[PDB]
């Protein structure tokens, strides 16, 4: 059966990168990561096809026109986006794909992947009002706790009657 | 309000054993709905712990008075979920847990369409799974318990529930 698409976001600085890293460190599960494309200049120590696929702005816009992104956004004059083909093929192989996107991107993703798992990482306890775009809300109080919560969510998704029924 | 959690599934699948294990875990926060039954009490069972044991007369008078969320006949005996405990306990904010056979679960679904329905499946039925939200295989008791636990945790993390909390809190201030 198809792998899940798992989409993690949250406000900038909430710690989504740190939580994602811990999740991918967990040997109980096996996730695949999408390498994003960007049009920003490559920095010291970075490798094309590892940190990012680095593209010209014209190439990125050609790819947008040909509908080759699940989602994209422009930040300070540079585009960033998730290529569609890798994610599609990888899910078709039966692997769960675990994406990190910026908050407003959920709407774009959900149009193409309505049954994806959308997880909003929230800071500990108003602009956080963008959670309405998401399926689940997980508080990043501590990295280990946030990871465990996300792992219950993904585990539960695998137990969903729809999946098991079709199976 | 707390969640209504419904564990059901085919006869002999091990609903009782898994429920038992769930409530032996000190980290389990749910409150168990003690059912009424008209079957005879068995060695080791305690009235008001395992079940509220009732006569058929009393059970039927309670049916007539609409005092059950659900009830069913199973191998010649009545079993049912008293309404007041579930309503009061959910109102207090506690999750309430039902362990019931499949006909009773259908009645619960009609009255509580947003309840959490978990179907306990044998390690080996497809038609039976239709109304349910989740399917958990009873391959082993500890494994089944843990799966149910992460399903309930995930339901507490649903955005609709979390958002409603945050909104009430912002409006309150
Ligand atoms: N519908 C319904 N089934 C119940 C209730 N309580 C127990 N059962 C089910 O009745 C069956 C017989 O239980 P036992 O007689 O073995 O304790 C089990 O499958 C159990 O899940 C109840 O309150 N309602
Ligand atoms: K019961």
């Amino acid at each position: 059966e198809k792998g899940l698409l798992i989409v993690l976001s949250g406000p900038s600085g909430v710690g989504k990168g740190t939580v994602r890293k811990r999740i991918f460190e967990d040997p109980s599960t096996s996730y695949k990561y999408s390498i994003s494309m960007t049009t920003r200049q490559m920095r010291e120590g970075e490798v094309d096809g590892v940190d990012y696929f680095f593209k010209t702005r014209d190439a990125f816009e050609a790819l947008i026109k040909d509908d080759q992104f699940i989602e994209y956004a422009e930040y300070v004059g540079n585009y960033y986006g998730t290529p569609v083909q890798y994610v599609k093929d990888t899910m078709d192989e039966g692997h769960d794909v675990f994406l990190e996107i910026e908050v407003e991107g959920a709407k774009q993703v959900r149009k193409k992947f309505p049954d994806a798992l959308f997880i909003f990482l929230a800071p500990p306890s108003k602009e956080v009002e963008m959670m309405n775009l998401y399926d689940y809300v997980v508080v990043n109080d501590e990295v280990e706790l946030a990871k465990n919560r996300i792992q219950c969510i993904v585990e539960a998704e695998h137990l969903k009657r729809e999946r098991v029924e079709a199976k």
